[PDB]
């Protein structure tokens, strides 16, 4: 239906959405003390939302075990074209220990991680145990074939996020990205800058008519928030549309349907579904 802009309304542990052609799977973890993915009735994404199976059960959805007592749980997606790779961290004692990127299958378990994709909690000034990217292939001077544009955080919820980009070639290694600062010294490949100070969470980026399109769970508001912008270099000076605020008592998730317009973006909160109509820059 029509929305107005800003208009949202509301149609009807840890989990993550990873959308294959012919399968949408919730990556959950546990945060205590396996991370299984339910199959997700697309029928049922409408609907006032039903599984029809789960992998992880049986034999584990990731190649690496848990280690004892700590907890490796979802912290982001990346797509590129039709590769899903998944930000798998470990914690112990809810503390990041670590991250790793995870190559993320439909039809099975077994996921394994990315050759050389493991870092520490501390690395990057621990504001990249959480992420969200999308491949964008217009081709600029420095790539011809585009860019995987990343935003990353921490996954404690107590860092801001900053902005890396990736050839599509080159974004299984982790050394490659490069980083985006602002200000006449900056450009890319530099040590990133905040995006804006605000102390953000769980974050899901997407490209809908050429938009730079972050919905994504404001700490320092505790609001499940959303940021328009034309690229996303300039995600920071965005306008900001409201879609769950604390009216949802303490909301996490924000994930961005892939049958998002830009006038009317479907985005799943935790699973309840918002339709938002955002504040554009222009």
């Amino acid at each position: 239906p029509p929305l107005a802009p800003g208009q949202v309304l509301r149609i009807g542990d840890l989990c993550e959405f990873v959308e294959f052609p012919s399968q949408l799977l919730q990556v959950c973890g546990d945060s205590f003390a396996a991370p299984v993915a339910l199959h997700v009735d697309t029928e049922s994404i409408d609907d006032p939302v039903r599984y029809t199976g789960v992998t992880g059960v049986g034999t584990p959805l990731l190649a690496d075990p848990t280690p004892p007592g700590d907890s490796q749980l979802p912290a982001g997606v990346v797509q590129i074209n039709r590769r899903n790779y998944l930000m798998v961290t470990t914690t112990k004692d809810l503390q990041p220990q670590n991250s790793r990127l995870v190559r993320a299958e439909a039809a099975r378990g077994g996921w394994q991680t990315v050759s050389g994709s493991r870092r520490n909690a501390a690395y990057q000034d621990g504001r990249q145990t959480q992420i969200s990217g999308y491949y964008d292939p217009v081709p600029t001077p420095d790539s011809p074939t585009g860019w995987v544009y990343i935003v990353a955080d921490s996954f404690t919820r107590g860092e801001p996020a900053v902005l890396y980009r990736a050839t599509p070639e080159s974004f299984t290694d982790r050394s490659r990205w490069q980083g985006w600062a602002g200000g006449p010294d900056g450009g890319w490949n530099k040590p990133p800058t905040p995006l804006w100070p605000d102390q953000l969470g769980e974050m899901s980026i997407r490209q809908i008519d050429g938009q730079t399109v972050l919905s994504y769970f404001n700490a320092s508001t505790g609001n499940m928030e959303v940021r328009v912008a034309h690229h996303p270099t300039s995600l920071g000076a965005a306008p900001v549309t409201t879609v769950v605020r604390h009216r949802l008592a303490q909301p996490y998730g924000g994930y961005i349907s892939p049958g998002s317009t830009i006038d009317e973006l479907r985005i799943f909160v935790s699973v309840i579904q918002f339709a938002v109509n955002p504040f554009k820059p222009w």
